[PDB]
């Protein structure tokens, strides 16, 4: 257990437990400090650290010491008895807060024991040396007004009051002649400068503050982690692990650019969570040898050691036997220390992975925040932790007794405001980065609101560097994880071993090495004429003298005018948000700006499936220009171009090595020690393939996630502005109104601001949702590809070194350097799949991992589509696309692959993603229109199969043909196995839903099946488990191959291939996302137009067609003529008869050209009599619920309706629509649809039945019925000539 002792200020030095200390930095000289013991082996010294520091330095000034802190000066603190004595108390009840729980109190336990070896490096392995000022610190007896008599004693920890920045808490360590005895396997004497009251203030971008942007947000620490943060560092210096390494450092080579100071691995250590994973495997194993090399050299000093010069009364067994202990370090028999790589794994481990202050915080269920990356906001000051009310040893501020245990609601600043007081900005200083244009307005921006992008030195490049291979080598992973449940239940952690006196000899020796720090300017000047985020962000504010602004969409007014601030919002809204009304109208116009900003704020939640984007936030690029000019043209179009990358405000240079190669020692004739070798080898290889990864992930989250989470800090205060200023023009107006004119307004301004914080809240959530996909979507198609590249070629290089390594080893192998010649071709065949948790356990991280591959749209690996007259891949994945000359593409997405040999495409896809997954799994979905056969040469269109795409490499691979009426898709493993699966339509239907139409092909492959897939619907099924493995990323040709006629030819549309097997649903799903337009279709699929001729087809009555009748101004049904040859494989009925309709446009006098024809649009439906054009009309006042639609002339007769909506009934893919007729426009008196009715006929002569171009009535209902029947008379489809099919 830990004692924690209590004392007063006042309370007299006893020499023992409160004395007068002379600080190891005081070189022996100066004045002497009063300091308490806490608990054995560590001090506090309630006094402010003034070592290295100006006395005026401690008064707030145009300097800083640190360029990422909000820094609070308060030269007072601590400046009276009273004060030092509630700096003590606090300090005990802190301390009792720490050993409130076990974590806590073994933390404690671990430090208290770590007794700082005695000596350092300069020492001889023989002795024990007390006098150096890392291991004594001495204390005066005399009486006061002399330094005559003084005492020496071993210390652990001493605890300062702050330096002159009161929230910027450290923990330092001795050094001595250029040398740290902590960083060094010794371990020392550790100081901190710490300060309870003034805590930090963070606040969690994914998440919102009790979500209300008119409070205080975010949530204040609590001081004993804080401590324990310190003391984890404290843990580290006495253990003597607190080495160097290489560090993560800022770039700074960039304006945008966050400076700071270079990051040790052992800070990130400390603070856990993610940010280890910011340190390489590499060098998390470079910093575990360095320590391991350290604790080697205490062992030898141990078995060597043999006197105390320096103190003849130090019991050398007490310490050797105390030492091994503290290194867990193995003894036998005889009384040899050595050490026990067990003992030694798990010790590092605890200390390095285990005291973290995530894991602290979460143990202790105190709220912290995120990661070490984090903007850093205004400390606050807490009223006083020394009232139990506010804050108690057991639950810190989140006290149940007061409900404030729930979500930390103790730490919330806008829940706990009775708790803590804002500190006074005077006090603050900041360094800022003035940017200034070159004329020359300036804006100030804070250097902790810049990007952090580690610069690329900040990586070990270990992973080119070769490895020697033997039956000893072994892999090597250090997991940056430790069971803290275990750390908390391990029965031998702590010691049992006796703690030695601290009573020694005096100390000496003062040499020690003491920092001396310096503020710096707080503001620096550059020069930029860039209008990137900062500016745009600048540009949305307003000065604190104005209240009467204007909101403006141009981003250069708003910059030039202080009463004009920018709006990334709609036209509409910004509009309307500058509307002036009168007061009997303000109410209803508060409500509308107030909706309106909603709705602009939710266009957040946009969905751009088409171009297979399940979510995007259009308005990111006005708001911020961010990257690569993105408020620049549409943002989406951009987006669906370059993806996540344009985001970016600058591309990083990645550290990818070219892997070092193998040196496989051999053993001649040795067969284990070889095959040992070889295996070695393998699992080296894989450790390589894991680093490389880790490698990755270390760049991605510091190079890349921090520039994104600046942009979705970006967002929120842009969001945040954007509220703020409605909110401004809001009171302006409603101050503009007298008294009495204000009394009769019924505003709520809580209402407002609660309706307008919600609508930030739900754009946040999408926000940070769009945001962290684009984060893991550069990561895995910009950053891992690279890595996979550099990797299989070291596979390949590592391939023939081991066979080779086989075959000069062949004899001492004899009968089995075959069987192992095979063990190297299938181990090093199968890929190490990279696996984000493998690297972190980061819950958000993780979640962010899981969402991004449970996206099916992230499957696609190849995505061809239409922009500026090419086709390019817009898979993210780059795909090199050469389209030749003889391919017509249109913007539509169509293009057309012709008989000629210039008509084709080349793709050359990424030889970088896991697509041979080792048992194929792959999908490929497009749409095509095959043209009818020829009539007279339908022996060569069923007999000649051509070949339309073709993928292959080593000649195994895949293709899909055509044979006639099939389409057939083949696939060939390397051993030349073939199997087929095909769909082949009827040629012999009247009416064929395929010859010449637009049709939906899905074809898909997993261990078991070849699927095929038409218009969503399963056709065609294929076993294929005696295939073996197949090539699938060889060049993929685009081009028809066969003994093909001349005319022949294949239009295409939306290529694309998936490295997963789709599901039923995501075909179907994809069949009706790419199906939608807000067009109608004609017979073919193709988009319907106004002025184009067409010959008309009912789906109901599919072999009729209308011809004006003789001698009526009606149109009667006939019976479609049929192909009338000999061939037995062909029939079909003839589609180019009847009338040859037309469609016009009833509004806009814009001419009669052509255009597109959309639903609900009002047309005319016209006819070629002759040289006559003539119009569809019908009778006004007929009485029965249908009647025969009147054929004429053009003109304009009162007693005829003359006006028709097409329209789409049916909620499913068709290319079939409606024709109603409604008394007018306006009205929603529907007069009927166009269809076709039987009528009864009986004349002198003739008796029969008839049928009629008709308006009926009975339609109106039967078009509302689900599902859609097909299958009715209203249900029309326009059939343009076209060379796809000819009769
Ligand atoms: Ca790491
Ligand atoms: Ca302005
Ligand atoms: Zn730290």
């Amino acid at each position: 257990p830990v004692t924690i002792n209590n004392f007063n200020y006042n309370d007299p030095i006893d020499n023992n437990n409160i004395i007068m200390m002379e600080p190891p930095f005081a070189r022996g000289t100066g004045r002497y400090y009063k300091a308490f013991k806490i608990t054995d082996r560590i001090w506090i010294i309630p006094e402010r650290y003034t070592f290295g520091y100006k006395p005026e330095d401690f008064n707030k000034s145009s300097g800083i010491f640190n360029r990422d802190v909000c820094e609070y000066y308060d030269p007072d603190y601590l400046n009276t008895n009273d004060k030092k004595n509630i700096f003590l108390q606090t300090m005990i009840k802190l301390f009792n807060r720490i050993k409130s729980k076990p974590l806590g109190e073994k933390l404690l336990e671990m430090i208290i024991n770590g007794i700082p070896y005695l000596g350092d490096r300069r020492v001889p392995l023989e002795e024990f040396n007390t006098n150096i000022a890392s291991v004594t610190v001495n204390k005066l007896i005399s009486n006061p007004g002399e330094v005559e008599r003084k005492k020496g004693i071993f210390a652990n920890l001493i605890i300062f009051g702050p330096g002159p920045v009161l929230n910027e808490n450290e923990t330092i360590d001795i050094g001595i002649q250029n040398h740290f005895a902590s960083r060094e396997g010794f371990g020392g004497i550790m100081q901190m400068k710490f300060c309870p009251e003034y805590v930090s203030v963070f606040n969690n971008v994914q998440e919102n503050k009790g979500a209300s942007i008119f409070n205080r947000r975010g949530y204040f620490s609590d001081p004993a982690l804080i401590l324990m943060h310190e003391l984890i560092h404290v843990l580290h210096g006495l253990y003597g692990i607190k080495v160097d390494d290489l560090p993560i450092v800022p770039n700074e080579k960039k304006f945008f650019m966050q400076s700071t100071d270079a990051i040790q691995a052992e800070e990130l250590y400390t603070f856990g969570g993610q940010d280890p994973s910011i340190i390489t495997p590499s060098t998390d194993k470079s910093i575990y040898d360095k320590v391991l090399q350290n604790f080697r050299g205490i062992v030898d000093r141990l078995n060597k050691v043999l006197v105390c010069i320096s103190d003849p009364n130090i019991n050398i067994n007490i310490y050797k036997n105390k030492f091994k202990d503290k290194y867990k370090f193995v003894e036998d028999s005889e009384g040899k220390y050595s050490i026990d790589v067990e003992s030694f794994d798990k010790l590092y481990k605890s200390l390095m992975f285990g005291f973290t202050e995530t894991n602290i915080a979460e143990n202790y269920k105190i709220k912290t925040r995120a990661s070490y990356f984090s903007d850093s906001l205004p400390p606050v000051k807490i009223k006083n932790l020394l009232d139990n009310e506010i804050y108690t040893i057991e639950e810190g501020f989140n006290i149940s007794d007061k409900d404030m245990e729930k979500e930390y609601r103790g730490q919330n600043k806008a829940i706990n405001k009775q708790a803590y007081e804002e500190i006074s900005k005077e006090h603050l200083a900041v360094y800022k980065i003035q940017m200034c244009k070159s004329v020359g307005i300036c804006i100030d921006v804070d250097n902790e609101d810049l990007f952090f992008i580690a610069d690329k030195n900040s990586f070990s490049d270990d992973l080119s560097k070769n490895e020697r291979i033997e039956y000893n080598t072994q892999s090597n992973y250090i997991e940056n994880d430790f069971p803290i449940n275990e750390l908390i239940l391990d029965t031998d952690l702590i010691s049992k071993i006796e703690l030695p006196s601290e009573n020694t000899e005096s100390l000496t020796d003062f040499n020690v090495d003491v920092p001396v720090y310096e503020k710096q300017p707080a503001i620096k000047k550059i020069f930029t004429d860039e209008n990137t985020i900062f500016q745009y962000l600048y540009s949305q504010t307003f000065p604190l003298d104005i209240r009467d602004i204007s909101l403006t969409s141009s981003f250069d007014d708003a910059l030039l005018f202080s009463n004009k601030v920018y709006s990334f919002f709609s036209m509409d809204y910004i509009k309307t948000a500058n509307k002036v009304v009168e007061a009997g109208l303000f109410a209803g116009w508060v409500k509308q700006i107030v909706n309106d900003f909603v709705i602009e704020a939710n266009k957040s939640n946009t969905m751009d499936k088409i171009a297979d984007i399940s979510l995007i936030v259009p308005y990111i690029g006005l708001a911020l220009n961010v990257g690569n000019e993105t408020a620049k043209g549409n943002f989406e179009n951009a987006f669906e171009i370059a993806g996540a990358s344009i985001l970016l405000e600058f591309i990083p240079e990645l550290l990818i090595p070219v892997v070092g190669a193998f040196l496989l020692e051999s053993y001649i004739d040795n067969k284990n020690k070889i095959i040992k070798t070889i295996d070695n080898a393998l699992t080296k290889r894989n450790e390589k393939w894991s680093d490389m990864y880790g490698l990755i992930v270390a760049q991605w989250l510091s190079t890349v996630n921090t520039q994104f989470y600046t942009i979705k800090e970006g967002m929120y205060k842009a969001l945040n502005y954007q509220a703020q200023a409605l909110e401004e023009i809001i009171k302006y107006r409603y101050n503009i109104y007298s008294e009495k004119e204000k009394s009769n307004i019924n505003i709520d301004f809580n209402d407002i601001n609660s309706k307008l914080n919600e609508g930030i809240n739900q754009a946040i959530d999408n926000i940070n949702n769009f945001i962290n996909g684009c984060s893991v979507s550069y990561l895995m198609k910009k950053m891992i590809p690279l890595a996979v590249e550099k990797l299989l070629d070291f596979d390949n290089t590592l391939k023939k070194n081991l066979l080779n390594y086989i075959d000069e080893n062949k004899l001492y192998l004899i009968g089995s350097a075959e069987y192992e010649k095979s063990k190297v071709n299938k181990y090093l065949k199968t890929i190490m799949p990279f696996d984000l948790s493998i690297y972190t356990n980061d819950t958000i991280l993780i979640e962010m991992f899981n969402k991004y591959n449970s996206e099916i749209l992230n499957n696609i690996i190849l995505n061809l589509r239409y922009k500026d007259n090419n086709l390019i891949d817009l898979s993210g994945y780059g795909a090199k696309v050469e389209v030749y000359d003889g391919v017509e593409l249109n913007d539509k997405n169509q293009f057309k692959l012709t008989s000629s040999a210039n008509s084709k495409i080349r793709v050359t896809q990424n030889q970088n993603i896991i697509f041979n997954s080792v048992f194929l799994d792959f999908s490929v979905s497009f749409w095509i229109r095959i043209p009818k056969y020829k009539n007279d040469g339908i022996q060569n269109y069923i007999h000649n199969e051509y070949t339309i795409i073709n993928c292959m490499k080593n000649n195994s691979g895949w293709k899909i043909s055509i044979r006639g009426n099939r389409i057939i898709w083949t696939l060939i493993d390397i051993n030349g196995k073939t199997k087929s699966v095909f769909f082949e339509y009827n040629i012999r239907e009247d009416i064929s839903e395929y010859i010449n139409r637009w049709f939906f092909v899905t074809i898909t492959n997993n261990l078991n099946n070849a699927k095929i897939y038409i218009n969503g619907k399963l056709e065609s099924n294929t076993d294929i488990k005696d295939i073996r493995e197949v090539i699938a990323n060889g060049e993929i040709i685009f081009k028809l191959d066969g003994d093909i006629d001349r005319t022949q030819f294949i239009w295409m549309k939306y290529f694309s291939i998936f490295n997963t097997e789709l599901s039923q649903s995501n075909i179907e799903e994809r069949y009706k996302i790419q199906s939608y337009s807000e067009y109608l279709k004609d017979f073919w699929g193709n988009p319907l137009m106004y002025n184009k001729e067409y010959y008309m087809f009912n789906a109901g009555n599919k072999n009729s067609y209308i011809k004006l009748k003789k001698d009526s101004p009606v149109g009667e049904i006939l019976t479609r003529s049929k192909y009338n040859q000999n061939s037995k494989y062909i029939n079909y009925r003839d589609l180019y008869i009847g009338e040859k309709f037309i469609i016009r446009r009833k509004s806009n006098s814009q001419s009669i050209n052509d255009d597109i024809v959309r639903k609900e649009d009002y047309i005319y439906l016209d006819f070629f009599n002759l040289n006559q054009e003539w119009r569809v009309y019908t009778y006004k006042y007929f009485k029965k619920e249908e009647e025969k639609l009147f054929l004429a002339p053009i003109s304009d007769s009162d007693e005829f309706y003359n006006t028709i909506q097409i329209k789409e009934y049916d909620e499913q893919p068709t290319y079939s629509c409606q024709l109603l007729f409604k008394k007018d426009e306006e009205s929603t008196d529907e007069i009927g649809l166009i269809g076709i009715h039987r009528f009864y006929e009986s004349g002198i002569v003739f008796e029969e039945y008839k049928d009629y171009f008709c308006i009926s009535k009975w339609y109106l209902k039967e078009v509302k019925r689900k599902p859609y029947n097909l299958k009715l008379g209203c249900n029309w489809q326009f059939i343009p000539k076209d060379e796809g099919w000819t009769e």
